[PDB]
């Protein structure tokens, strides 16, 4: 790196002045009045020269034109004649022009990259540079005249970089060129060769790309743009944006637009890679590649399986290249849209692959010798056939896992040197094909039907007849009928409600563990009685303690309850911790540490070296120090006695963000065993900050680094930063908010204003002690800063919270976007107001997750209040996890006092729900804005919980209409048994019909949303042509 200046050689013309008072002689400037005299300082040279060596050299002359300020402009104009002679080397030359002078750049042609950058100019400067012109002038538009502030003579440049945010006009050579365009629009005219473009987001003016006739290929990079921000426009190479100015790729001649088929690629930030493909009529932009790692990073809260990604892309209106590749991960996945076949290729031996079918594509897996293929439990119907191809090593045989599928009946078949096995559960089935790679079935393959029953593929083959193919291979014994099946993957804080039965007098609840880690169920019975735990077919039930239950891996447990009273059981599920007492390298595969929720390290003599394979840490900021400081501020670091505890979050293929706690027992010396006293801890803290290793146990001093996939986590850094945070407790800001804190439609409560301006993204954290930790990031770019809004004891007091959090999101166009965050139980409802333009969105904690990530630049469709608030009815009908968690939280709030009671406080937070059946529905009859009323019935019952209350499943015969009441304040509830939430709505109550949807008319499903009124004395009581509503 060379930084250059403007140095002139002066000639100081001087004279001798005789100071007669001190009779001395001194040097002095010539007198300007004594005839004619030379100037006191005369400039002789105005040239600088740099000759580069063999390495890459960057030249950065002083920036004399950095803004349009008059003094800066004058200084730049005065220096417009300075000569810069820069000769690049074979390594490469990068020049960033200061803003004035004659530039004579002589870059080597051998060098792969020779850069000419104009980013040092004023931010909004119209730059017109042509790479095909050897000599050029960069004119500065001064008042009343134009000044050639720069004159550039370049040779060998191929990496033109534009201004920051100016209206630039760039033209390339006939060679390969790279263009770093500005964020202010303009035009780019790339000549021949293969050209690359890096275009930022939020363009001030639409940008036009002109593909020349002699051009070969083009690659467009969008480092700040996701695929969801682009409109899939057909028969065009232009990149259209949902919001914001778009790129306008056009060719020199429209006749030869089809030339750039396969020679036009667009790279997008979330790992997408669009390609130009010839089609039936013209050209199109189809998705060709996908990096699953970048996509998972951009969308951590969604299902990142290739099938889920394909479904998401199809729902977005995006086409597919004839061969779609899914790069990243342990395997390369290929999709063929013509035959709808998804193929997996294994590369790493001894890799545990989870095989899950789909309702849209057929799956085939090509395995590696010595591998483990886990068959997942079938969850949907009409699953297309799946295939497994085995490499027969005979020294490292593979295995096929049916343990996690919970198979009830397995039937075998033989067809052309392959064994076809069906895997049918109680309610679902799946057909799996097993075939070899060399036209032979390896008899050494192991089929694990049951944990204690592991057979060999040869033994399975022998009992398989040729004629009369279908025979049984496995059949589970008789089990009691299951009224409710509850998976233990939902972690804790699960409220199970079993309504009483009429005469069966025996309700069976089944707790199933689909993983390989033992589960501890810390249940607690509120209503009903437990007869014991089912043991076998014909012996008395075994009594068990609901306080703690042990569930062995891949095993079930049928609890028996009486059918007279309602059954309400609150259960806490915690997996058994993993104890690591050995030393040396301790490597855990991805499935090994993803199965665990707590890992305890207790070294016998020396600590091991933990290596978590493929651990992708979840971070909201790219700064490691800031991320670790925020993690320390959020309470994931705990120090008690000599033990250090670390809580980590990782990105995973499944929806949500994973969590893993690491505890290092005896991590500190014996001086830290006095953590009870705060004065001693305060005395220890300065040393813990300065010299962390002084208080670290000698068994850990060589094992302070934890290998987390690609990154590394150092325990000493965490300890030092945690100590620093403890010091500052007794730039991240905290704002504790109480139910009765803050200033005074649905926004009818308190208001709290965020002090600063936030960014687009937000983070919601729910600590184990039920603390809400909304985290905002300050919009300032120079310094990373965060502001945390704290709601202590939120999970146990969410019904008393009705405040709104107001914030501001500045935009690139000097515009401000208003955001209101309303906390509604596990749901974080956010309204965006644009100046009118009002958008609604929400996120919900589900399945015990404690981290929620929402990014504004991740969607391309804006939903109004009616559209968003209508979506929740569709999710409730499908019984989405959000509705289940809302039901769980409401049931938990219903028992705050210890006895079941639906308080009037919960009425405001709880929308109403009605399910009704009509004899016949007329399409288009119900229009938005109409008025509906209940008939002259005694009371119409409104249900707050519709997931497991048996009040929302289809009943009777005909069309089904789903209702949702916005305002339930003022409705009298009924005496409810423990577990049921019923409200009796007053007769003759108006219902302002809003946003009627009938997309599932062919499925006999009608969707309706409503608003309450007063005593309007109008509407339809019995409704036309019978079909009395609100029974």
């Amino acid at each position: 790196t060379i930084i250059l200046g403007y140095g002139h050689q002066y000639q100081a013309n001087t004279e001798i002045e005789y100071l007669s008072n001190w009779i001395v002689w001194r040097e002095a400037v010539p007198d300007s009045t004594s005839r004619h005299k030379r100037p006191p300082l005369e400039v002789l040279n105005s040239q600088c020269t740099v000759i580069a060596g063999e390495r890459k050299t960057t030249v950065l002359p002083l920036r004399v034109l950095s803004d349009l300020t008059p003094e800066c402009t004058e200084q730049a104009i005065s220096l417009k004649d300075y000569k810069f002679i820069l000769r690049g080397g074979s390594g490469g030359l990068a020049v960033q022009v200061g803003g004035a002078g004659y530039y004579d750049i002589d870059a080597n042609l051998v060098a792969k990259e020779n850069t000419l950058s104009f980013r040092g100019l004023p931010e909004e400067f119209p730059l017109t540079f042509d790479l095909s012109k050897q000599t050029q002038s960069v004119m500065l538009k001064t008042p009343d005249d134009e000044v050639p502030v720069m004159t550039i003579t370049q040779k060998g440049i191929n990496t033109l970089v534009g201004t920051a945010a100016g209206k630039d006009r760039l033209i390339g050579n006939d060679k390969d060129n790279t263009f770093h365009t500005s964020s202010g629009g303009g035009t780019v005219i790339s000549g021949g060769g293969n050209n690359r473009y890096i275009i930022p987001r939020d363009l001030k003016t639409p940008l036009t790309l002109t593909l020349s006739s002699n051009s070969v290929s083009h690659e467009i990079f969008l480092p700040e743009t996701t695929l969801a921000e682009l409109k899939p426009v057909a028969f065009e190479l232009s990149l259209i944006y949902w919001a914001g100015n778009n790129i306008n790729v056009q060719p020199e001649d429209e006749a030869k637009l089809n030339h750039f088929a396969g020679n036009f690629r667009v790279h997008t930030r979330d790992g997408m890679t669009l390609e130009a493909v010839s089609r039936e009529n013209g050209i199109q932009l189809a998705i060709s590649l996908c990096d699953v790692q970048r996509w998972q990073a951009v969308y951590p809260e969604e299902n990142n399986r290739p099938d889920a990604i394909l479904d998401r892309l199809h729902d977005m209106g995006w086409s597919l290249t004839p061969e779609v590749r899914f790069q990243g991960g342990e395997t390369q996945v290929s999709y063929d849209p013509l035959t709808r076949q998804l193929v997996y290729q294994l590369q790493a031996r001894y890799s545990e692959f989870q095989l899950a079918g789909s309702r849209h594509h057929t799956t085939a897996v090509t395995g590696t010798p010595g591998s483990r293929y886990i068959i997942m439990k079938p969850v949907t119907t009409q699953i297309l056939p799946t295939q497994i191809i085995l490499a027969g090593d005979n020294d490292h045989p593979e295995t096929i896992d049916l343990l996690e599928a919970s198979p009830v009946l397995v039937e075998g078949k033989k067809d052309k040197n392959s064994v076809i096995l069906t895997i049918a559960t109680i309610q679902y089935s799946l057909q799996l094909t097993i075939s070899g790679i060399e036209e032979s079935l390896p008899e050494t393959t192991r089929v694990a039907i049951q944990p204690q029953d592991t057979r060999l593929l040869g033994d399975v083959l022998r009992i398989l007849p040729d004629n009369g193919n279908w025979v049984g291979i496995f059949r589970s014994g008789h089990t009691p009928t299951v009224n409710r099946l509850e998976n233990l993957m939902a972690l804790n804080q699960v409220m199970t409600f079993l309504p009483r039965v009429s005469g069966s007098a025996e309700q069976v609840l089944c707790l199933e563990n689909l993983g390989g880690v033992r589960k501890k169920v810390e249940g607690e019975l509120l209503s009903g009685k437990l007869k014991g735990a089912w043991k076998a077919e014909g012996e008395p039930t075994v009594p068990v303690n609901i306080s703690d239950l042990s569930i062995p891996p891949y095993s079930r447990l049928y609890l028996i309850f009486e059918g007279k009273n309602n059954v309400l059981l609150r259960s806490k599920v915690h997996a058994a911790p993993l104890k690591i007492t050995s030393a040396g390298e301790m490597q855990l595969s991805e499935r090994q540490w993803q199965q665990q929720e707590h890992i305890i390290v207790k070294p016998d003599n020396e600590a091991p070296s933990l290596i978590l394979s493929e651990f992708r840490r979840f971070t909201i900021s790219s700064d490691k120090t800031f991320s670790l400081k925020l993690m320390c501020h959020q309470g994931m670091v705990r120090i008690d006695r000599r033990s250090l505890s670390v809580r980590l979050f990782y990105l995973r293929e499944q929806p949500g963000i994973g969590s893993l706690r690491l505890t290092f027992r005896d991590f500190f010396t014996e001086v830290m065993d006095t953590t009870d006293r705060e004065i001693l801890e305060k005395e220890l803290r300065p040393i813990l900050i300065g010299d962390t290793h002084r208080f670290i146990n000698a068994a850990y001093k060589n094992h302070l680094n934890i290998q987390l996939g690609d990154g590394v986590l150092n325990l000493a850094d965490i300890v030092a930063e945690y100590a620093r945070i403890q010091k500052e407790e007794t730039a991240i800001m905290t704002t504790t908010v109480t139910t009765d804190s803050g200033e005074l439609d649905d926004l009818s409560g308190r208001y709290k204003s965020v002090p600063m301006a936030r960014k687009a993204d937000t983070l919601y954290h729910l600590t184990p002690k039920g603390d809400l930790q909304i985290i905002y990031q300050v919009a300032t770019k120079m310094v990373n800063q965060a502001m945390i809004v704290s709601l202590p004891n939120y999970r146990h007091e969410w019904e008393k919270y009705n405040l709104s959090i107001l914030s501001e999101i500045p935009q690139n166009n000097n515009t401000v976007v208003h955001s209101i965050l309303r906390v509604n139980g596990p749901t974080m409802q956010v309204r965006t107001i644009d100046y009118p333009i009002v958008s609604f969105s929400d996120t919900t904690f589900i399945n015990g997750e404690q981290m929620l990530s929402y990014d504004s630049h991740s969607s391309g469709r804006v939903y109004s209040r009616e559209e968003y608030m209508m979506w929740e009815l569709q999710q409730r009908v499908s019984e989405a996890s959000s509705a289940r968690t809302q039901d769980y939280w409401l049931m938990d709030a219903a028992v705050r006092n210890g006895e079941w009671k639906i308080t009037p406080e919960l009425l405001r937070h709880t929308p109403g729900y009605i399910r009704s059946t009509v004899s016949k529905w007329s399409r288009g009859w119900l229009k938005t804005g109409t008025i509906l009323q209940t008939p002259e019935d005694r009371n119409t019952d409104v249900y707050l919980t519709t997931i497991q209350n048996n009040v929302f499943s289809r009943q009777g015969g005909g069309y089904q209409v789903y209702y949702r009441i916005d305002g339930m304040a003022g409705a009298d509830i009924a005496d409810n048994a423990p577990g049921e939430t019923r409200c009796t709505l007053r007769p003759g109550t108006c219902f302002e019909v809003t946003s009627v949807d009938e997309r599932h008319y062919e499925w006999n499903i009608i969707y309706v949303t409503l608003k309450t009124c007063g005593w309007s004395r109008n509407g339809q009581s019995k409704t036309p042509n019978g079909d009395n509503l609100f029974n």
